[PDB]
């Protein structure tokens, strides 16, 4: 990702290290006062609330590369009570207080604008998923989830298209589609193995009627083309 | 508000123009090759879209002060396919080609930041929405609107917080009604002498709360006002 990479020197010419971070951390949290801005550069990483009672609601999920502030670039003040987990092995972020932040992102104009453009592609993105819940419900959430991970790490096999992350759960799947109980997570998978959508072999999901997901996601599958067409066309 | 006020002065320096739309009107449409930043200025907006069966989709709704933009800053291409329509009687923007925004973003600093946290209110005005939708379904949908109606609005009165919008607009936004019509019949919301009436403020709280937090975070004056 060629101005992601560009991000990347801008900060370390700067003096802003990598951090590493593993499975189950926290690279900010809903309990500080000091607010960030967060590099992501490689990993995956989901945002939470934790209500009073402890319960644990899942809000988003982000790939490297990508930013996520936690507070507003003009207060400083918190956008949310919000987490940032780490849910890969291993994730890769450079961290920057927000003022901090502000005394560079001024000095240039294409940098300002990477993170600029990062935000209005989240606005579309939860913008098309809403979209496509309201016309076809939970269906339209998991096939947009899974047309996701069709695109982003989707691998030619005779098998169809492999799924290839490891540790996917039927949960997370669930999670990452706004659907909190495996009960509605299982009987849409398994109409979907049985319409031969998808299919269950060595620990990974085969895609094998890519055309569904894309006839169920339409507006996700729009937003794709639209803001990540290198990606989507390798597809299509 | 001030930002937006500093903004709207900053864009007559740079010699834009306001334009004047009326109901029913697009600011800006899916089908246009050209892509713009709508400085809102004054009025009520619903950004919309159509399935490819000929129906059309609310999506969201916005109101002057704010910012919306079609296309992405760098590419200058479309962020998705969108309608802004106006629903208030009369709407005042200022339209400006994406690639100008940069330009003149480019050159301040303070006006930067300005639309920089309009989109950061969106995203994070969209996941409380979600957050809401996921404990309440429908109804914390329904009381965050209602909410932030209120907020926005509202008028402390002996007959509770009046919604200061005119009955038409107020019309303008199947299991929705039925919904609203339970609000009313338990007192939430009333009507009296052709206005509306917020008396159970609280009850929009409960069942809207991360909407009520992000209005808490985001408009912290607003928010102090009624509570
Ligand atoms: C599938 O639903 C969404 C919507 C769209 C959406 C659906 C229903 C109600 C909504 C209300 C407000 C905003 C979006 C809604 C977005 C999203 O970010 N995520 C999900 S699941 C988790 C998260 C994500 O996609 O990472
Ligand atoms: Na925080
Ligand atoms: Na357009």
């Amino acid at each position: 990702n060629a101005q992601a990479e560009e991000f990347k020197k801008y900060l370390e010419t700067n003096g802003i290290k990598p951090k590493q971070f593993h499975k189950k951390e926290l690279i900010f949290n809903q309990w500080d006062p000091q607010e960030y801005c967060i590099f992501l550069y490689d990993g995956i990483t989901k945002l939470t609330s934790i209500s009073e009672n402890g319960t644990i609601m899942n809000l988003q999920y982000y790939k490297g590369a990508f930013v996520i502030m936690s507070g507003f670039i003009d207060t400083e003040t918190s956008v949310g009570y919000y987490n940032l987990e780490v849910i890969s092995e291993q994730a890769t972020a450079y961290v920057i207080k927000i003022n901090e932040l502000k005394e560079l992102l001024s000095k240039n104009l294409t940098h300002f604008f990477y993170v600029f453009q990062t935000l209005q592609k989240q606005v579309s993105y939860s913008l098309a998923k809403f979209n496509d819940f309201s016309i076809n419900g939970k269906l339209g959430s998991i096939c947009g989830q899974l047309l996701i991970l069709t695109y982003v790490y989707g691998k030619e096999t005779p098998d169809g298209i492999k799924i290839t992350l490891d540790n996917l759960t039927m949960q997370e799947l669930g999670y990452s589609s706004g659907i909190a109980h495996s009960s509605a997570v299982s009987r849409i998978i398994s109409k979907l193995k049985q319409e031969k959508v998808i299919v269950y072999k060595n620990s990974c999901f085969y895609v094998q009627n890519l055309d569904y997901l894309k006839r169920y996601a339409p507006k996700l599958d729009e937003w794709f083309y639209l803001a990540c067409p290198a990606t989507w066309g390798k597809l299509n």
